[PDB]
């Protein structure tokens, strides 16, 4: 094992780790979730390279994640056989972060504030980790290894392995016997994989005379989600594994689970989630749906599905329409692509629609979150403006708030006589629109005005130009 | 009183009219609302032709219907200085009619049914019509003479009329000499001019010493009742408006109103009757809506501005972007036409829909009258394939007949843990069709089929293969 070189996690990782930890030791069962999740997308990320060429599974074509303890060592190891890593990938990814978390980090019982990130969870319960993996279809000669006491650097260094994937080893803080308990893990892996195709081994030890008996039983079923029958699906599952594909610790307000076939036989499964992520307002930013076909993992952040005034969504697609050999750059030029994108753009605003009436506080905590982008919609999509506008929130006079509890049929409710419109009005903030003006020429007759005061409102109304026969019109 | 002739009426006039007299006595009032309707439609016709050729107002341009009656000739006479007739025109129009079926087999509690009134319904009220009539631009030589006593024959003739226009005068039954009565009249006429534009004036005689002074003092607020605001307008009005544009005794089902200004400025009214025409199977029939272009009137059922699938819809269209010289041409490659055609065809829906929601008696009366022709719709409205489903009904199997009762999404309220299903079947009449194959399983399961009889459902499903979130099927 030699090649030993140690770095510096980026100025801001520091700020990370050592914070996220005291953040999370209410949560910290955790870990275990996001390891397992990224076994899971190391098995796709096989998969998919295979497809190409088909000698990766160079011996064993069964994926899998194995989960087990050293009672005596204080350990957890879960080793996976997936693509498993190149050095120059081990520096990239685990070395690093290619997101973001620097210009909020300055700021701000279960604390949060905003996620941290998925591998680092492990430093919530282990002091030192370490990584061996060997990279798919390359050298058993070149297995890496991955050592960090979290502290504030980390080791790299090349070595051999035979089997392909990764082997993480966590050593345990102390006060984490928990996870040396067989009930406890085991009842842990249960809980947090169901949504996960990748069959879950645990290590099991029986004395069976002679010498040791190990085995591997599974404790997970395995099964593409979003393949069996919704009747059948919990909430549970379908919670975690949102988290799962949107790499996000909260859960989710709603989902639509759907199947499909005719002339476009697909299956969706997107999401609403329930807080905005933190780098939502920057050019490059990810969005866009986990893009599968015939079951088979292919790309991610395939923003080629879904309308701007959507970014926001989250999810899959099983496509079938689509070729196996789907590049970044077919889809866009696809017309196959152009049918899903209006026919998915549909089904989000009627996931909306149906839960803006089962649960309105859910409702009202979206339309915070994801407020100003839902309204840059009617404004390059008239084909649904009617849905779009039924979805949309305001502040009114009815309420003595800022708050933008108001749907429009709410205000059309509410109208008297000497109607034929609903009037608005345009400011910067809501108190410079709630009594800075001259909405007191209707207030002294008793109707209701909507005081908008959003940057995007007023570009907004000009293309928003009545809503079901009453017309808007400024004051 | 030269060519002096007698001519007798078509067969079915003198039923038409018998029949008439009774059915009708219960509203006699009615007669007088018919002759001041047809004088307004006078002075359209004149105004439409003054345009390329204002000579025709010669000189006298105050347009106005004048009423006054007579005690001891027992008289009710009613004038217009509008568009009049000519010899030609008076033997055609008034002398024979458009409006048959054949019937009048109820002889050898009113009994209205179905039937148009117009110019004959004087007769309930008056035991002898008379009319001395002058058209625009024709020498007062010219003018033209009418009498008959409804009894089967009448009589032609050339008179001299100085004024032009047309002077109806009746001679009241016996027992009708309530019509005498300045109050009366007085109150009829204003119950059934201020929804009419052309000011409306009735006599006045004094006893000024010696003399006899003749007043007119207008009884109307003469406005365009689409031009007036929604708020201002008595649900009273927009039924006999209804009535007037539509020629139709039956008040309407609903009506929209909307004043439409920004790219495309117009001012639509439109209205559902409670009853398809009699004769409205037949190609060779009129649909369409009235059509006014800057407040001026110049054609009556334009079939432009509504599509085939909802050609049932009565109503008017006051216009900007057209010219004062469109003709049943330039409508049918003008682009100004074919927007609103657009845009008025996706206001037909949302009256439609807001009437499934305030009064499912009235949406029921409607879809067991014009359905059949709403269905035709998706197979050629695929911009709207939304609404229009969300309209249409159909029988069920939680249903004890062949009424279509059922809608598309209470299938769905009444839908369970069981699938993504909306389950149809095809066959003739209710009768070979409730009693066939495979409908005995999905039956003990609990679930519904919506059974198809009509010559036309299995077509139009193709087209909707959709609706909201659950996907359609056969059995
Ligand atoms: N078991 C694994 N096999 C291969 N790559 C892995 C594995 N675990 C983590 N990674 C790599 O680490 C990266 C970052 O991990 P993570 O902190 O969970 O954020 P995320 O996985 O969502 O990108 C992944 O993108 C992946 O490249
Ligand atoms: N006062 C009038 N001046 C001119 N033409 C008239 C007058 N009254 C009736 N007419 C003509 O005679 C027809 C007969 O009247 P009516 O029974 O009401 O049919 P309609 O409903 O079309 O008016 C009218 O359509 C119109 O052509
Ligand atoms: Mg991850
Ligand atoms: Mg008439």
């Amino acid at each position: 094992m030699k090649g030993q070189e140690t770095r510096g996690f980026q100025s801001e990782v520091k700020q990370l780790l050592h914070l996220m930890i005291h953040s999370l030791y209410s949560n910290k069962e955790i870990f275990l979730r996001e390891l397992i999740s990224n076994a899971s997308d190391a098995a796709d990320k096989l998969r998919f390279r295979a497809l190409s060429n088909p000698d990766l599974y160079e011996g064993d074509g069964e994926l899998r994640v194995r989960v087990s303890f050293d009672k005596d060592k204080r350990t957890l190891t879960i080793s996976d056989n997936g693509v498993g890593m190149t050095r120059d990938e081990v520096i990239d990814h685990l070395g690093t972060i290619a997101k973001s978390g620097t210009k909020s980090f300055l700021e701000s019982s279960q604390l949060i504030g905003q996620f941290g990130v998925g591998f680092y969870s492990a430093f919530i319960v282990a002091d030192k980790v370490t990584v061996r993996t060997r990279a798919a279809g390359e050298k058993p000669e070149n297995g890496v290894f991955w050592e960090s006491a979290g502290e504030g650097e980390y080791t790299v260094a090349d070595i051999t392995k035979e089997d392909r994937g990764t082997e993480i080893t966590l050593h345990l803080r102390e006060g984490e016997d928990e996870f040396l308990d067989d009930w406890r893990v085991r009842s842990i892996i249960s809980k947090y994989s169901d949504h996960i195709a990748l069959p879950v081994e645990i290590e099991k030890r029986e004395e069976k005379d002679g010498e040791t008996v190990i085995s591997w039983e599974k404790i997970n079923k395995a099964q593409a989600l979003w393949t069996r029958n919704k009747s059948e699906i919990t909430d549970e599952e379908y919670k975690e594994f949102y988290k799962h594909i949107a790499h996000d610790f909260n859960d989710p307000l709603t989902w639509s689970h759907n199947r499909v076939e005719g002339k476009q036989e697909y299956t969706s499964l997107l999401y609403i989630p329930s807080q905005a992520p933190w780098d939502m307002w920057n050019r490059d930013h990810k969005h866009g749906l986990k893009l599968y076909v015939q079951r088979v993992f292919i790309m991610d952040d395939a923003e080629q599905f879904m309308p701007n005034y959507l970014r926001f969504v989250r999810g899959l697609i099983d496509s079938s329409d689509l070729p196996l050999n789907v590049s970044r750059e077919i889809l866009q030029d696809s017309t196959v692509t152009r049918n899903l994108r209006n026919a998915l753009t549909k089904r989000v605003l009627q996931m909306l629609e149906k839960l803006a009436k089962d649960d309105a506080e859910k409702y009202q905590t979206f339309w915070q979150q994801f407020g100003l982008v839902l309204k840059e919609g009617p404004a390059e999509d008239f084909a649904n403006q009617e849905a779009i506008a039924k979805l949309l929130r305001f502040a009114s006079t009815h309420t003595d708030s800022s708050a933008q509890t108001v749907s429009l049929e709410d205000y059309v409710s509410r109208m008297k006589e000497g109607q034929e419109k609903i009037y608005y009005i345009t400011a910067d903030s809501y108190a410079a629109a709630k009594s800075s003006p001259h909405l007191e020429l209707l207030r002294k007759k008793g109707i209701e005005v909507l005081l908008l005061s959003d940057r995007i409102d007023e570009w907004m109304m000009n293309y928003l130009t009545e809503f079901d026969g009453k017309p808007f019109q400024s004051v």
